[PDB]
């Protein structure tokens, strides 16, 4: 599983995202900007790990959280603890920033 | 006179946090189009280490950032309630204005060109 240790490392991977979503999964392409910054506004200072669809771990304050994309809803799903449960939060473009924002604060 | 490098993510997590926990208590026309910046800026930076210059003191800052070789600048202006972004010269006129109401597909637009 890839490590997001450092900027050069997340500014690829978020690249690497943008690049998927616009060519793939275009309903999703816009939000995924505003996911970023809310994941990295929140997280702990354990870093961000991306596994094998792929799955996006991080820890916001003393919870982890997975983030990954469903081909079928076309959604950016979140899960609390093990990506083995529902979700807790979908996102796409028809999301509110409003609601991210709330979402990311309550964390 | 004071420069902050954002030289790891452990930094530039705090400094997300102190833009947000700002914008939450006085600069709430922006607080939303903040994280969206927040990621169009980390997708299309070049190597080069973003800068925030204060030149007054914490109050009075610039972010700078480099993208295809073009320096850009993002500053708040209290007044019309927006992030200004600027290109080169940060004494030239904006290119863009940001706030809540800005169309993601607008912003992404934007970046994606640059």
């Amino acid at each position: 599983a890839l490590t997001v240790k450092d900027v050069n490392i997340l500014s690829q991977y978020i690249s690497g995202v943008m690049a998927r979503a616009d060519h793939h999964a275009g309903n999703v392409e816009e939000i995924a900007l505003a996911l970023a910054g809310a994941i990295l506004w929140r997280k702990d200072d354990t870093n961000i790990k991306v596994m094998a669809k792929n799955v996006l771990w991080v820890t916001i304050n003393g919870e982890r959280y997975a983030f990954s994309y469903n081909h079928s809803s076309e959604k950016i799903e979140m899960r609390k603890g093990n990506i083995q449960g529902n979700t807790i939060h979908e996102f796409d473009n028809s999301t509110p920033l409003s609601k991210l924002v709330e979402i990311f604060k309550g964390l």
